[PDB]
């Protein structure tokens, strides 16, 4: 009862459009702007990488991109970056929308900014 | 292990067919539509974003089922409903929809997320009958 229990606030998300080319955000609610720091305008169109940076874990990185290519929902914490330059830990889960049929067409994202300390457990288990 | 997301769940089992409102904006409108909804419905993104999610109704929806869900949407708390709807070209198909509020970190319903789901004739007479034990 931690790591659903605590991640559930979801005033931040996004959905993605897998059926263009980057998978890339199509809508972002206002929290996730908040949080991020971003306008709408500087979202909309572009892949969530764009939040990474110099000092993310490309292992992490790796790890969720094979998720989302393979439709299997996982979460993932790593270090993301807001507009200004300033570092948070984000805990998010990915989770492909499936059609009728079971294609994907949409993702949903669910951002959270995370403590130092519950970081450090969430990625040290990230480790195994 | 992994979360068990009032969000994510509303849309796995909405079937590529749900709807993204702004509760912060003025009268909840629409501001994301899966393609599904927009099958479903006949309409277009330029036809449907901006507005509110009361237009796919009619002359025969029922308006007891209405006030159904204006109430639960004004309680914040989630309900599903098979109301009457009414595509662009203004047939009809009976829907059943489920809506769920999402609210911030002062629980504040901040946005709405929507499911449709055109149900067959026969499963509509069934989700009417239980509706109306309520009354
Ligand atoms: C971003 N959230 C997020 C939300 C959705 C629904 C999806 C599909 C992806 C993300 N990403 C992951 C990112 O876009 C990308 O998939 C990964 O970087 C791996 O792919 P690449 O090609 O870059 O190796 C999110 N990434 C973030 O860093 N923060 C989020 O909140
Ligand atoms: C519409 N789906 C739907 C999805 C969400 C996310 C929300 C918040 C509402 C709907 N509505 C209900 C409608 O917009 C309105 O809230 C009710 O009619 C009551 O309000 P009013 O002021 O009009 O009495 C949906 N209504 C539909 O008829 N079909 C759906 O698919």
């Amino acid at each position: 009862s931690l790591v659903k229990a605590l991640q559930m606030a979801q005033q931040n998300f996004v959905i993605t459009d897998a059926s263009l080319p980057d998978n890339p955000i199509v809508y972002a609610s206002r929290g996730f702007l908040t949080l991020t720091g971003y306008s709408l305008d500087q979202i909309l169109g572009r892949n969530c990488r764009f939040l990474q940076g110099p000092e993310t874990d490309p292992r992490a990185v790796d790890k969720i991109r094979n998720a989302i290519t393979k439709g299997v929902d996982t979460s993932v914490c790593l270090l993301n970056y807001r507009q200004d330059g300033t570092t948070f830990w984000n805990l998010f889960f990915v989770a492909g929308l499936r059609d009728s049929k079971g294609n994907i067409v949409n993702y949903v994202g669910v951002q959270s900014k995370v403590s130092e300390d519950y970081a450090k457990l969430l990625v040290n288990e990230q480790n195994i």
